[PDB]
């Protein structure tokens, strides 16, 4: 049988990694992404639809489920993998990021945050809830610093996620089926200061966790700026383990972050705006609902090998779109994740044949033509 | 190769019949349920899913086709089989009916109906927009008295469509192409009047047509009166064609149908009503959003043998649509089109058998429990 978790690293070129974690549900090919299930679905796609494009896991949101239909009653119908029908590793976030994106009222206390969307949520009742829907990868408990941040307000509130981490650690383990069965995740803070981030990296390590995420990131700083942080805070967490860029994101941020030493992405980006008409193609991102495509008879991608672009051209896809057809949404999806898959196959592919700085270079010349 | 259209009737039992359709695209299992495409889709359904529920030919709305891509772009683009991916037969309706419903402004007269959405629809302008769209099965261009209609409104109307099957007929046959690959129904008025029913279907059979619908029905009168006027209308038909009641209906309403000699329906009501969360079953429609299902793990239908059936619970699905999730819309939707195929497999085994009779007792006196 497959272990709890294991993560062998099978190929390296420069800071970029290639290899697989191993866990009881599935194997995870890295670099991963994974597509984001909100509210125990991934918009507009069965499970069966997500996995013929190439998906090894997912995101589940956990902050819509722990309101409805709740943690407990999911747990008490078998578990998130039951009900929604995905049967291979789930990657569950913390519920706290969207409390403070999407709660009417929140407060912010050392035990936890309260909210309306009352309820506290703490790092012990985060680890509860992703235990009730039988997490795979559980996330740590922490806190997405805003940007820009002081440096006071950075270390106050990177000290408050190290905190935070130990009793997510401590949670974790004092659960036997979950230390079992599942894997717990860190996420590393301290704004774009490179003192900060060290001090986050060390903390972690001591406490010591399965995988490590760069928090605080893609909240608005810009790609150089996001580049620039990358490059001091990947280095500083330990080589042997799972590195995870939160919510990100555009191809070519995701191509960037491989070269600065990132195994696994999210982002909502291809299922939100593939509903919204953006269709990514090796071409760059094209709107659909754009008049040029009323007669275009082509495929979305002219390469891409998913089952959208074998079927069905550019215009009936705008016309779908444009009439507001839940079709258009499915087909829109379904390419666009399939597109997210078929880019980190290349990064892998390249990876393991020693060409991904080529691979790099060759996609931002086509991408950005 | 298949002819252009041949009907052969294999079983009878009463007034019902069993037989095929047989057409250049494919055969057409009767008594038949044609899922309904609005806008080139049968919503939340790629075409694949919907052969997998075991529909032989869809009904395609030409209302909002001809209006946007427009009839003259779908046939630049190589007509609608092509644009939307089904490849079997489809039948085209008129357009008028839903320009009288879904048209803000609208004149009639002999010429035609002009509406704005400003345009004409006349009888030679609907036969090529179904042309221009590649139909299979072309519907004269009629007018669909309303209910109720004094004898004499009743009998000006029905006369205006007996004129206007006439210029429906010639145009057809006027197009070589057309004439030799699709086939031309025609459409039976008269209101609840048995005279001008009759009426009607003599002008209709010395026109001729491939085949013969009821129309006029299904706008109000409720099932006793829609049943009492099929029981002197539908022999007035010739008995050798397909007998096609249109608009219809609940699964009440296609049992007692057939009893009476109808070979094929449509409805919106299993794509619509599943969007909107009542889903069909054995002991009758359930509506997945109420609070009773939330915790429910049977299926939608504890006999369906539909893919939605096999993978998800009604407390799953309770959820999604709750939520507002395109997945909801898909799944219901799914499983309502299958129990309608699986209600004509039923209806189609047991006039093969000779046990029609006792399968609608039993089939009303499950859904009615
Ligand atoms: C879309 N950008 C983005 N999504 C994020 C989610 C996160 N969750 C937990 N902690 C984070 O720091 C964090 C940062 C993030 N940036
Ligand atoms: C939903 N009921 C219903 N949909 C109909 C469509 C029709 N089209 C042409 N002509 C008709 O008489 C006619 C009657 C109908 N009843
Ligand atoms: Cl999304
Ligand atoms: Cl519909
Ligand atoms: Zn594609
Ligand atoms: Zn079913």
């Amino acid at each position: 049988d497959r272990p709890r978790f294991s993560f062998s690293i099978a190929a390296r070129e420069g800071k970029a990694r290639t290899g697989t974690i191993e866990m009881k549900r599935g194997v995870i090919r890295t670099p991963a992404f994974m597509p984001v299930g909100t509210a125990a679905t991934v918009k507009a796609l069965k499970p069966e639809t997500v996995r013929a494009t190439g998906a090894d896991i997912i995101l589940g949101n956990t902050y819509h489920l722990m309101l409805r239909p709740g943690a407990e009653r999911i747990a008490k119908l078998g578990g998130l993998h039951s009900f929604m029908g995905w049967d291979r590793p789930i990657l569950t976030d913390s519920g706290g990021y969207q409390v403070m994106s999407l709660s009417s009222l929140t407060k912010q206390s050392e035990e936890g945050v309260t909210f309306k969307s009352r309820h506290m949520l703490s790092p012990e009742r985060s680890i509860e809830i992703q235990h009730l829907l039988g997490s795979d990868i559980v996330m740590a408990f922490d806190e997405c610093t805003p940007y820009p941040a002081t440096p006071s307000r950075a270390a106050s509130s990177m000290e408050r996620s190290m905190r935070w981490a130990k009793r997510s650690r401590d949670a974790f383990d004092s659960r036997k089926e979950q230390a079992e069965n599942a894997a717990l995740f860190g996420i590393q803070q301290g704004s774009v200061f490179e003192n900060l981030r060290q001090q986050s990296a060390d903390a972690l390590a001591e406490i010591g966790f399965d995988g490590y995420a760069v928090g605080g990131l893609a909240v608005g700083e810009g790609q150089d700026e996001m580049f620039r942080v990358l490059d001091f805070s990947v280095p500083m967490l330990p080589d042997d383990k799972p590195h995870y860029l939160m919510g990100v994101g555009k191809p070519d941020d995701i191509v960037g972050a491989v070269e600065r030493g990132i195994d696994m992405f999210d982002c909502v980006l291809p299922t939100r705006s593939g509903r919204n008409g953006q269709a990514f193609t090796w071409d760059g991102p094209i709107n659909i609902r754009n008049a040029r495509f009323s007669e275009d008879l082509k495929p979305l991608d002219s390469e891409c090998h998913c089952a959208v672009c074998q079927k069905w051209s550019r215009a009936y896809i705008h016309h779908l779109i444009r009439a507001g057809e839940i079709l258009g949404a499915m087909l829109m999806t379904e390419h666009n994740i399939a597109f997210y898959q078929q880019l980190m196959q290349k990064i892998r592919d390249s990876i393991s044949e020693g060409r991904f700085s080529q691979f790099a270079q060759d996609f931002r010349a086509r991408y950005f033509a």
